[PDB]
């Protein structure tokens, strides 16, 4: 008669062992009568065994730096096999958190990237790619970039369309991300594109036009960057949204007591460059709204307005300035991904 054989996912006497995929045993000419797997120190290992008792494996994650012992029998009418294995898994120097956005069941704007910020440096980028898996509905072609040493991005060549289902697995438990570093956990999220909202501010007529699925239904006189301070021209992201906010200057680099330091209390403030741009509530500049620059940078429009553009406008969706006197914002200023040429932006930067 026919022996049972066992085949186990790992392998006796294995050290390194990576637990990003759980720990298998099958059998064949016969079926798995026992498995057990415990820690060093005899903890058990969550398991569960097939209905056709042939494949049985881990059902919880393994820990880094631990022994783990692995007991199996297989039976058959041609007789017994009984295994037993131990294995080291990964022990990492350092562990690093991912925190992902937009946040789960976000619905956001045509302009939303992707965002993967990792709290520590990613020595292999490439690695931090790999464990990344972007599922989206209707399929559309999009690429990896890194902002900096922590955060990668990921977005289409064109702006989202309206209605796309948005899937982010971060898989990077168990992952060698460079260096001996590890990462910290899995992190699973889930968003949808909405309606395309894209508003511009034109320096020719000082409008902040905004377009609804393409219709203009806001035209709100602005008043921008002043010739010495001005507003770079290009594609802003819209980011969070505040019914009032304290905007300091050293948050932004600047201490408060420079010359060109602020702090001031401001209401219906959106957001559009981590270098502290945003549309906000301007009463002190209404007289110039619609005629001339008069701001150190941010877009100044009325109360009212402002207030319309928090009620109207979401994360994700896109502020285009144009025809300043100033440079073009940064692509990797944190909102200005979509300055960066698709070409450029594609290739990547993983070195
Ligand atoms: Se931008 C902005 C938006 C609302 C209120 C104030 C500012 C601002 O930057 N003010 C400022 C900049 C530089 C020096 C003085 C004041
Ligand atoms: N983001
Ligand atoms: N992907």
């Amino acid at each position: 008669l026919l022996v049972p054989k066992l085949t186990a996912s790992v392998t006796d006497g294995a050290v390194g062992v990576t637990v990003d995929a759980p720990v298998s045993v099958t059998a064949a000419d016969g079926v798995l009568a026992a498995v057990t797997m415990v820690n060093d120190n005899g903890r058990p290992v969550a398991g569960r065994l097939s209905p056709d008792g042939l494949r049985w494996s881990t059902t919880e994650q393994l820990g880094y730096n631990r022994r783990y012992t692995l007991n199996a029998t297989a039976l058959g009418l041609g007789g017994a096999a009984t295994r037993q294995l131990t294995f080291q898994t990964s022990s990492p120097a350092h562990l690093t958190m991912p925190y992902v956005m937009p946040g789960d069941g976000e619905v956001v704007g045509v302009g939303e990237p992707v965002a993967i910020r990792f709290d520590e440096n990613i020595a292999d980028r490439g690695a931090a790619e790999k464990a990344i898996k972007i599922t989206t509905n209707p399929p559309v072609e999009g690429a990896f970039y890194w902002l900096n040493n922590r955060e990668v991005r990921w977005r289409p060549e064109h702006f989202w369309k309206p209605g796309t289902a948005v899937d982010v697995a971060v898989n990077t438990y168990g992952v060698d991300l460079g260096e001996g570093m590890f990462g910290e956990d899995n992190v699973q999220t889930h968003f949808t594109i909405g309606d395309e909202v894209i508003a511009t501010a034109d320096d020719n007529t000082k409008i902040l036009t905004v377009r609804v699925n393409g219709e203009v239904v806001k035209s709100m006189p602005t008043s921008m960057g002043k010739d010495s301070t001005p507003t770079a021209n290009g594609i802003y992201i819209v980011g969070s949204r505040y019914k009032h906010i304290i905007m300091d200057s050293s948050t932004y680099g600047v201490p408060v007591n420079s010359p060109n330091g602020y702090r001031t209390d401001v209401d219906w403030a959106t957001q559009i460059s981590y270098s502290g741009v945003f549309v906000h509530s301007a009463p002190w500049s209404v007289g110039a709204q619609g005629h001339t620059n008069t701001s150190h940078g941010c877009l100044n429009v009325s109360p009212s307005n402002a207030q319309w553009f928090y009620d109207h406008v979401k994360r994700g969706d896109i502020v285009e300035v144009v025809n300043t006197v100033g440079g073009t914002l940064p692509g990797i200023d944190g909102l200005g991904d979509w300055n960066i040429p698709w070409d450029q932006w594609r290739a990547g930067n993983a070195k």
